[PDB]
């Protein structure tokens, strides 16, 4: 019973409605201002990787919220140190974006929002066991963020939704929640290439739709993938859940939380990587 667009439950109210932790002070996203920030050198390429062994099939999903594609276990892992031993388990690929073309991301990168922002979340498994073992402890999920940029005149190969592999041509009017439904295979270390994997933000901060939790170790790169017009509106095809006050699912996205609120207990670093 929380939503975005229906003012009595909308994000103004999730501190209120969910206070744990809704309330708390290190919520995302923020603003990654480039200039407010430590770069730090021993910050490492971002791999993504895949259980070649793994052969269970992977599902989309209208979850009311967002198209939240739901990946098998033991399929697909991140390592943030160089090591190829299964710490990060990837579970799940969501999307955040807006009703016209000018807005739909989470973060900002130095004020510039983007139309697409989708996030990859994993959790810690080199501490925990599964996926909800994790997603309620501390220090549990490392997500990362990936913004798209709009462009015209490309070949299809170039942009994201070849990664993506078009979500096997799900979407539509008809995807209403909560129908799952079968797709290809996302080529999630294909979607990392098409940025630079070694030029980031990194921060603790929370997920962006309520509880909110505050485990997130997140990661989000500073290069945008690439999206045409006509790829980013069969996200608006999708139905929204009766919570919502819009018919057309848009506007997903959470508004801009502070890096340090003024009744911090702790003050937070952002800092950020860069190549070689
Ligand atoms: C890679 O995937 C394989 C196959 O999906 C996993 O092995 C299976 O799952 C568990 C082992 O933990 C057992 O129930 C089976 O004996 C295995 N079955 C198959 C199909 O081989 C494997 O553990 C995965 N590896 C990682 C690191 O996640
Ligand atoms: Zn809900
Ligand atoms: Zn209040
Ligand atoms: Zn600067
Ligand atoms: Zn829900
Ligand atoms: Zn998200
Ligand atoms: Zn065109």
């Amino acid at each position: 019973e929380w939503s975005y667009t229906n003012i009595l439950t909308g994000p103004e109210t999730w501190h209120e409605h969910y206070k744990n932790m809704c309330s708390g002070y290190y919520q995302s996203p923020i603003d990654l201002k480039t200039d407010i920030s430590t770069l730090d050198l021993k910050l490492k390429t971002v791999i993504i990787y895949r259980n070649t062994s793994s052969t269970e099939t992977t599902t989309i999903q209208n979850n009311g919220h967002s198209a939240e594609v739901k990946f098998p276990r033991n399929t697909w892992f991140i390592s943030f140190d160089g090591i190829l031993d299964y710490k990060y388990e990837i579970i799940q690929m969501h999307f955040h974006w807006g009703n016209t073309d000018d807005r739909g991301s989470e973060h900002t990168i130095d004020g510039f929002r983007f139309p697409l922002e989708g996030h990859i979340v994993s959790f810690r498994r080199q501490m925990y066991s599964s996926p909800s073992e994790a997603i309620g402890r501390p220090g549990g999920l490392a997500v990362l963020g990936i913004m798209h940029q709009i462009v015209e005149s490309i070949k299809y190969e170039q942009t994201a939704f070849k990664a993506y592999n078009n979500f096997s041509g799900v979407l539509n009017s008809q995807f209403v929640p909560p129908n799952n439904s079968t797709i290809d295979d996302i080529n999630l270390a294909l979607l990392l290439s098409l940025l630079n994997p070694s030029r980031y933000f990194r921060y603790l901060g929370s997920l962006t739709t309520p509880p909110c939790t505050e485990n997130v170790l997140w990661t989000v790169f500073i290069d945008p993938v690439l999206i045409t017009r006509e790829q980013i509106n069969l996200f608006r095809n999708l139905p929204y859940g009766s919570n919502e006050k819009q018919t057309r699912m848009g506007d997903n996205f959470r508004p801009i939380q502070l890096l340090n609120p003024i009744d911090t207990l702790a003050s937070r670093t952002l800092y950020r990587a860069t190549a070689r």
